[PDB]
């Protein structure tokens, strides 16, 4: 294909079947997971906002996630959640690539960018709806924030302009390879994730 977006999108199907091996406990492990691997990569953006490499697909409003999974986590794991929240190590891992790729190859941030936004972004939706009714929650409002990106009307529309600023992102033929792989990379940091919270909640 052309686009980049193109090429992330085809390459991330032959990867996004994988893993069908997988209650609250269990999504409270999912919300933690998330929290970590979020504020790692927001606070790599945040240093490589201004960049060339990733400036274009900088969208610290319409996208931002670590506000919503603290106001969530708060009602999961109570007012000291931040002490009592896990952290394992395939969450470990996940943040400490997170900041390897900010830190020494920025270039392909775009790639767990895409990956976490763009994939929260239109799965949300599912992953919402259905586990919640297997979850059975109060009338209070709290702990499905996440799920929800008030500053994006139109999800539709602005994946479109997200992926036409992928695409507006200046690579070479070797760099768009790093970038799909890296792409790769994040799907098995993902999988790896949730082998390691089941290989957890059935021990």
């Amino acid at each position: 294909p052309q686009d980049l977006s193109e090429a992330l999108k085809e390459a991330t199907k032959e990867v996004h079947t994988q893993a069908e091996n997988a209650t609250r406990d269990g999504f409270k492990l999912v919300m933690a997971s998330l929290y970590h691997i979020y504020v790692a990569l927001e606070e790599e953006i945040e240093r490589n906002k201004e960049s060339p490499v990733f400036a274009p697909v900088y969208f610290p409003e319409e996208l931002h996630r670590k506000a919503a999974l603290e106001q969530d986590l708060a009602f999961w794991y109570g007012p000291r959640w931040q002490e009592v929240i896990p952290y394992t190590p395939a969450m470990q891992r996940y943040v400490k690539r997170l900041h390897e790729v900010g830190r020494t190859e920025p270039e392909l941030l775009v790639a767990h960018a895409y990956t976490r936004y763009l994939g929260d972004l239109s799965g949300g939706q599912v992953l919402k709806k259905i586990a919640q009714k297997a979850l059975d929650l109060p009338s209070s409002g709290e702990g499905l924030a996440f799920f929800t990106f008030p500053n994006i009307a139109s999800a539709t529309k602005f994946k479109q302009l997200y992926r036409s600023r992928m695409n507006s992102l200046e690579m070479t033929p070797a760099v768009r390879q790093r970038v799909i792989e890296e792409a790769k990379t994040a799907f098995l940091l993902n999988i790896q994730l949730f082998e390691e919270l089941q290989e957890l909640l059935t021990h």
